[PDB]
């Protein structure tokens, strides 16, 4: 009865506190109804589950199962190899990926997570794109759609759209290798950029005063497109008809 | 006299080290001055607090004090539903926010905050905005500023600035639904952005190649704005006064 | 023999577990060849070494040495003051500077890095930049190169860029105070931009339906950078040679 302190059943395996199990070699198991299933596995706090080999899981009702696991939180489940899962009920299911925040899983490979999602019954938010990262409330990533990144809220991104960066809220990413700042309703404008660099293949962004003023323009293919006449040959009659002009100037 | 093991004050209540308090169902106090006052909360570490339902509160100095509260780190004060206090000093004031870093507080709602920020005897820098997110050293939201996303360090947003996002060092934001690249002192240019898409409702950023060209213009808009003469119309001698005409030119 | 609960070498000192070692006042050891050495450190786990002040150091070898250290996770070993390592194998050697993802080093102060990079015998993805922070796989910042923000992977910083920022995957940077959306081979646009400001001093990003019709340019400077004719002098004859212009003209 009571609180106890007492080996597992393996070698080095210690079991504190009320109704732990420690099965796992050098394994440790403290708190109330803490599981230490593998080698090397430490599971504190309060109904927690180590069922992978050097994993560990800390706080509330936080699952490990792979080779190196970090369920840190409250009902978080780290379920892939070098995955982390920190926060509030965090589930990664991926491949060296990380998920910080709430009710937000990432089952991309390499991926990751760093805002707060939606889990009613099931996780309506899920990154399932390998090496995209997201930052933002309720965003979503289609698998199948890679290295793409989201600084922004209620961001949906579907199949097949790579190298896509969606920045703001309500973003809203429709073609692979852009930029999104906002949505078909929503346009947000880009301030304070610096002074462009006009030239033939020079791709940077120009301001309002270089198109105002027209700076650097390429003075001959601009005469070209738009017909203009130069100062110089209508001071000089360069180019000029003589056999119907004659005609109507008599 | 010692470290010793010990049932608390309620069912399943374990306490482990020196003057360990354990006063919740299911509740566990591991270490020095370590108190678990509700249900199934687990405060592991040195003089930490657990004063909410199913929270945990592991390291040193750390409190959580709601129904899902998570405060890892040093000094961490994780005040809110579902919400996570991550690294040396971080209070979150919020529902459903978590923030990872040193000296940082977000008392927004939905928020978010992952850097550095300041700490004499008061957090100079806080998140005040509901659903934004910041990611620097030393940068302010004010309260009422929602859906602001910040990357760069130096960064204060005022009041009544709503989708808006800041990119870089030492970047300002003005006003709402814009972009921020820099400040009216330093001001950051945009390379390597791709062709436009030239159109009367396409909404993309230009190049300082198609504006040094001027590829896809409208030759007609272009022709009115500016008053230009067409080279068939001066060959052809169309669009000419001729009573007056003939009197200059004899 | 077994585990057992016992005083450490200083007072308060509280050794849970099989072979774990207190030596710091107030400090607590509990798991597997844990060890708390400086004064009010907590390390709980598997062998996990905690030797600094008021350091913690939770899950699996995990290392903390300064006056505030937090190491939660596997692998990490956080040496800084004030400074965070989570996740798998994060090095953090930095003042103040926080660390999540896997196989990440951040040696930069104030900095941070959010992601996953490469340790086969050391870590060949380093933070060496003083305020800067990374989201991304596989990225690298010189040392000395400061106030620079990644969101991409692949991306690497050379020496001597400051206040430079790269978004997308696979962006590269080779200026200060720009803005890198990509590299020479992939080129991104950006889609969804603002409205303009046309005028002599905004500075904004123009979209392609202000280019494509023209709107608030200016007309005078415009019509001398390429010399063109205005509809109304043709109309009435101004600004014409009259000495021999009468003679093709006859």
């Amino acid at each position: 009865a009571a609180p106890v302190i007492k080996a597992g059943t393996a070698t080095d395996s210690t079991e504190a506190g009320v109704d732990n199990v420690a099965n796992g070699v050098k394994s440790s198991a403290f708190g109330y109804d803490n599981k230490a299933i593998e080698k090397e596995s430490s599971a504190f706090g309060t109904g927690n589950r180590a069922t992978g080999e050097f994993s560990s899981a800390f706080g509330f009702h936080n699952i490990a199962s792979k080779i190196h696991s970090s369920a840190f939180g409250s009902n978080n489940a780290a379920d892939g190899v070098n995955s982390s899962a920190f926060g509030f009920k965090n589930t990664v299911s991926g491949f060296n990926s990380s998920a910080f925040g709430s009710q937000y899983q990432v089952t991309g490979n390499f991926s990751g997570a760093f805002g707060m999602g939606e889990f009613n019954g099931q996780y309506q938010y899920k990154n399932e794109g390998n090496n995209s990262y997201m930052i933002g409330n309720k965003n979503k990533i289609a698998s199948g759609s890679d290295d793409n990144f989201i600084l922004g809220n209620n961001v949906h991104i579907g199949g097949g759209i790579n190298n896509s960066v969606a920045l703001g809220n309500n973003s809203t990413v429709s073609a692979s290798n852009t930029v999104s700042v906002g949505s078909s309703t929503l346009k947000r404008k880009i301030v304070n950029v610096g002074d462009g660099a006009i030239s033939a293949n020079s791709s940077d962004a120009v301001t309002g005063r270089q198109l105002y003023s027209g700076n650097g323009i390429d003075t001959a293919a601009w005469q070209n497109k738009l017909n203009v006449t130069r100062k110089n040959d209508y001071k000089d009659a360069n180019d000029i008809d003589v056999n119907k002009w004659k005609a109507k100037l008599g």
